[PDB]
Order: structure tokens, then C-alpha cells, then sequence
């Protein structure tokens, strides 16, 4: 299991951000595979999970900054763990972390994206 | 709501068993949806690496060399316990240990962090 993400994403204020995540694994994906996305705020020690996918089901979270902005944009059959975030603001500047599990492959380094919400 | 509870620090005497304690609190019950992951971040290292995954009743052991054939599931989900045991802890196991818990529909959580030192005295 190895996780690939862009080094950085630049998104225009108020537009949609496409957090792209792709992975390779020795094992086929299916019922057991899971994706987690966490948000590390800019200049902050902390990381918070806000999205999660397992058992074919998408679990959005009530974390205020991302509430009602998150959508699953990936396909596990294409090994795509992407998500979208709508109406991006200054608050969403940070580091985004894609964690993927695909049993029996669990030894994973998580992908890192650095995202700035900037104005054209 | 969900929250993860681990000790700030652990001291394990070289060549003894280490017990990484994880207890979580959540609003929804536990069961077939909840999963656990432990990861390791070596001393003075940028990277983190998952080495244990519990999910769907099944314990998954990694082959990552430092912890291969050393990990055991020492939690119980009905007690909201996510602990694991590390056998024959040696110098290379000094680092920071991170427990993550997802208990659908409760998925918003900060991962618990332990700084673990394996030493000869105390």
C-alpha cells in the first residue's frame, strides 16, 4: 500500500477544492478498504479527521469548518480516494491527510496535501 | 462526538513488554463499523507508518520490520479499549505512537499521541 497525493493545491476563495488521492496496493479493494481524511490547521500542532469511508458507506462529519461541504469524489475500483470541498475560505488553509487501509495491506504512509485558499 | 485517550509518555525497560493504552469515549455504540489503527513515528522523523489495524472483528498485523511478530491485540471494543502489546521492546522502538479510532457514525477525532522511551533504568 502506497498513497499518492499532490504536493500542493491552490484554490480560489469561494470555489471548489479537489483533494486528489490515488494509491497502489498488492491486494484488490473491496468491502474491507477504508479512507480517512484529516485536516491540520495552518501553523497548528493538531490534526482532525473529518471524512471517512468504509464498507461502501460514506460518513461525513460535523466538524464546523467542513460541515456540509464534503463529498466523496473517489472510486475504490480505480484506487481513488479523492474528496471535494465546496466554498473554500481562509479557514481551510492547512495540511490535508489522506489515510488509506486495504487489508491485508495496512502498512501505510499517509498522503500529505498543502492547500492554500488564495484569490485570483 | 468521539475522543481518544492515551498516556502522554510510556517508559518500557529494554527487552520487556510495552503496553500502549488506548481508551476512547463516543456517543454511539461499538460494533461491526468501528476500527482502530496504531502508527509509529521514529525519533526525529518526519514520517509516520501504520503497523496495526483492527476492523470488522479482525485484527490485522503488519509486516513492518520493527514490530513484525511483536504486536498483540490487548483491547476490547465493548470496553471501548483500543490497546495493543509490543513484545521485546528494544532501542529502535523509541518514538511516538499514535492511536486512531473511528466509531461510525462518530468519525471526528484527534488521534491520541504517546511518546515512548525504551530505556534500561525504570
Amino acid at each position: 500500500l502506497e498513497v499518492y497525493t499532490p504536493k500542493e493545491i491552490f484554490v480560489a476563495n469561494g470555489t471548489q477544492g479537489k483533494l486528489t488521492c490515488k494509491f497502489k496496493s498488492t491486494s484488490t479493494t473491496g468491502g474491507l478498504t477504508s479512507v480517512s481524511w484529516s485536516f491540520q490547521p495552518e501553523g497548528a500542532d493538531t490534526t482532525v479527521s473529518f471524512f471517512h469511508y468504509s464498507q461502501g458507506q460514506v460518513y461525513l462529519g460535523n466538524y464546523p469548518p467542513f460541515k456540509d461541504r464534503i463529498s466523496w469524489a473517489g472510486d475504490l475500483d480505480k484506487k481513488d480516494a479523492s474528496i471535494n470541498i465546496e466554498n473554500m475560505q481562509f479557514i481551510h488553509n492547512g495540511t490535508y491527510i489522506c489515510d488509506v487501509k486495504n487489508p491485508p495491506d495496512i502498512v501505510v504512509q499517509p498522503g500529505h496535501i498543502r492547500l492554500y485558499v488564495v484569490e485570483k
